């Protein structure tokens, strides 16, 4: 194992916090505005998943968790981010500005290798675990990994259609709080209505459903679209779709399917309940995109809605992983 | 003018407060577990809507409200409350335990006469203010004003519906917390996942949009469903839905048929905007439902998803207002 | 060891799910209101600690977690319960309703034997770690263990005060949200301002300062008093202390004191951070109080503030089990 | 009258709108990083304040707020901001960048005259209306005008003080949040324990205490002190002062002191209840401080307790107001 972590805020450190728990190797970190002496206290401390225990303190002159030597580097400029001197081959570029095959490549110039880019890209392949895996060889170098919520209808969307198929569908999530969403209303010079106030407010949000689903279960890629509200909650968020059907089924089918699929082949992705109520439970669920067998749960005959709730900032930080893993596999000979 | 408002937390009191921004006749109230002196200060303070100006103070033994003495009584069962003594003619019934002809009617035994449950009945009439109206008359004693949620989705049914069909059909209502939701976990013996912290999470909730909008607006009695998320907001609540058309459209026309709604005859109960943002403002807005023309609207060729906000506390407060009102002129003669 | 804990709300469990961690013997619950399944259901899930892994479930009717038979009962009235045909000899009392050694007594003669009140009693005993142990000996039967609050000031007064002795003091509690404080208003027919909204407000609150410090710590039983705030937070609570000293030093020395006592006597009950920031960290950290070194402290000669932070729902769980604890060595023999 | 408005989010904004409720000059604005029509989308709209009524629209090229054509303008340095083509006299200082005699100073030279920090300074005299004012004359042209705390405090201590004296003082904030505090962890680079999660949280907060108060009555320059603790709460917050009093007394008369001040001098800016709870009422209650009687106060014959409220968005607000207007009066002949 060898890698590097680009930055590193909610993202940067949960994939680090995640490679650690896995099995993937220490590495380098890189993220200005952000001195040595911050992530340690930063990256031991959480509010939502909280504190962890490794040895986390400096030493000639880096990071030091756990009894590993994680040199950490800074440069508002990766093409400038040693990897030689360095010699960390797969970096994850976590930022958020870095986003697309001409922003990360710029990884090399400096001296460095191959790259995942942590959110969804322009032009770079967009991998979720389920489908993502054979997709991908070895041809590739700056693949992308489409985020959270992508990862959350990507397992769940393959059950009902390939099974039913999906004709036409539309899907709410209910997001809860992130980086931007301000304290108290504000700037969104940009993004507005995230300006406001994200602690008295049900707020809207443009996302994206056509984004990954279309681009990586292409069958799709022009049925399904989506929103989202922006909620107090502090870590969960539950997807919403809705789905005209197909294959005439019995809202108990959806059932079944997704156990089935639970246990048989999206195994360790896609998770299923009926052990009910939860509700931000999954707050530290390592997993994917979990079904709720009953609750949000409605049927009309081929006319169905479901509900999966996530984990955004980490079931995905397990992902970045196993995407940043099967490649390493593949990718080594 | 007579009142009569059986109880007052909530519901009892907005609409209390609603009565005299209106045109409404004070009365007698009578709220078990609750004095006097407890509802000047418990209706003088709203930490939601809150604070006042009217004359609060108690005087010769009963509620003074902006100089207007108002009995005020209490007993633990309503066959015995007075209105003999008294004289309040129309009561409403805000407590929650009494919703059923069965249970108002025994109003009389007391002394009464003329009755409205502001809740959704089993047999009483469900009236909702745009389409209540002609099928309601006098022969109506105990007539019941379905909900909150229900009073938000009459009228955007209603619109799209008549004008586009509507064939099937799905709703998410976005709750804000309720008198309900435990504080930090604890006893639903009946009410199981809104047992739990209602302000940690967002919990699922059985909702009715078949309920009030079937026997409501008839010839839908079966193609609509839909269910609930409380969040933390203390006050606003979005209804989200989604409908396989019929007449083919351009989210457009839902447009315009909202806006031509708002003005022509859905005047003061449907809203519309497309100075979008919005959130939680609403908040104090006596209004009844508010089309957001371009917020968590989407289209697709004839399926789609509308989006209004509500008020829970009281949009509705106004509407027993008027379905109250109403009553009269009809009723009086 | 033979447990018995009545009733399990937010003590009754972690009270339960406390005896586990340790080494306490499982045993009886006895809670009206709540199923047997409700409870498992009850017990492993958890907005603030939450899930558990615990052979959870029901059998030959009764609770089996972790594969130990601990009995379920039912009843209004603990004169009632079993502990005879239950085998059972030291009940834990969480209800509320069952505060004094009247009270308590109350369980023998169904058939019983030996009592702890997590809860502030009238006339039983007030034992708390640190201190509490000496005064208590074999003669008490109903002895209580005052709450949380003190289980935070009793360390931080007894460290300062014998120390630095402590001539006048006052003191500000933090609360973060209960059972009771209402999710939208309402009655508080004996409490009223915690009756109102309570995730809107910043609520203030009698509370103990003087109650079990001075009843605990002899010596002072006349120089503190307090106040509380209850705030949104779903579980920690710092206590915010002023003391007019007795002996000159410098916030420093107030420093050691501390510190020396964290590792000396104090030990498992006392903390003590210096490493900041902190916050509602402390979530799930089974302790006492927690010095916190810096943050909320400040000196001016022989006036000073100090900060420790709880974990009510939680540090107080361990302590019961100690309280519970130390007495079966004493008591057994 | 004329005024003028140096950019504008919180303060800057219910400056504009306090000016308003007032007789007050509308003026022009001048804020990078904002367009015309945000702001007006931005004045109109608020999360806890909110909407307004005004002829809030742009026109020939500016904002027009209730038919009055206010100029708004836009570069990141107000050395070269207009007020000469521009004509508005007295130009206040929101930004937060530019809070020294120095920084202001620099307004001039673009062509300009009279200041106000709405903010503390190192140089710039420190005017809190109850005392402020004589202190105030016309050498003074870029004069600032402490903060919120101070403004609650201020009134507070100088009836407590004069009055009974005031030896040894400490205090604690319980703020709400701010612009900054993250709603998600993260940066603080500067700030740090803020940096943390402002949602989840009871996070302390240098403040002064020291600030204004000493260097605004004179006489304590050197006797208080104090912290601050963010929660949750939107907008309100309540300063808690514990004092070593000197002229005995008894936590009555701090009654009256402050009872008999709020009508008699601090007339409209101390203003003091015992119509109890309240809360995070005050919400939008133009005033500055409110002395509540007999909630989370507490007496030990010469030590006490006194808890006061603000509203930190805008009793501050008003103030800027008035420092203002008075300015004018003298300023003018």
């Amino acid at each position: 194992s060898k890698i590097g972590i680009n930055g590193f805020g909610r993202i940067g450190r949960l994939v680090l916090r995640a490679a650690l728990s896995c099995g993937a190797q220490v590495v380098a970190v890189n993220d200005p505005f952000i001195a040595l002496e911050y992530m340690v206290y930063m990256f031991k401390y959480d509010s939502t998943h909280g504190v962890f225990k490794g040895e986390v303190k400096m030493e000639d002159g880096a990071l030091v968790v756990d009894g590993k030597k994680i040199t950490v580097f800074n440069e508002m400029k990766p093409e400038n981010i040693p990897w030689s001197k360095a010699g960390a081959e797969y970096i994850v570029e976590s930022t958020g500005v870095f986003t697309t095959i001409e922003k990360a490549s710029a990884h090399f110039k400096g001296g460095a290798k191959k790259v995942v880019i942590s959110a969804p890209s322009a032009d770079a392949p967009m991998f979720v675990c389920g489908v993502n895996l054979e997709k991908y060889s070895k041809d590739m170098t700056v693949v992308s990994n489409a985020s959270c919520t992508t990862n959350c209808l990507a397992p769940v969307a393959k059950v009902l259609h390939e099974n039913f198929e999906i004709v036409e569908g539309l899907m709410t999530t209910v997001h809860a709080v992130t980086a931007t969403q301000k304290t108290v209303d504000g700037p969104s010079a940009k993004d507005w209505r995230g300006g406001r106030g994200a602690a008295q407010n049900i707020i809207p949000s443009s996302t994206g459903a056509a984004k990954a689903v279309g681009k990586v279960i292409p069958e799709l890629d022009g049925k399904l679209t989506g929103m989202a509200f922006r909620v107090p909650t502090p870590d969960v968020s539950v997807v919403d779709l809705t789905v005209r059907l197909g294959k005439e089924c019995s809202y108990d089918d959806i059932k079944a399917a997704m156990k089935t699929a639970s246990e048989g082949p999206l195994q360790g992705f896609l998770g299923y309940t009926e052990d009910d109520v939860v509700s931000s439970d999954f707050i530290g669920d390592n997993r994917s995109s979990i079904f709720d067998a009953k609750a949000g749960i409605q049927l009309s005959k081929t006319f169905v809605k479901v509900v999966s709730w996530y984990d955004n900032e980490f079931g995905y930080s397990q992902r970045v992983i196993d995407l940043l893993k099967h490649m390493q596999k593949v990718d080594s000979a």
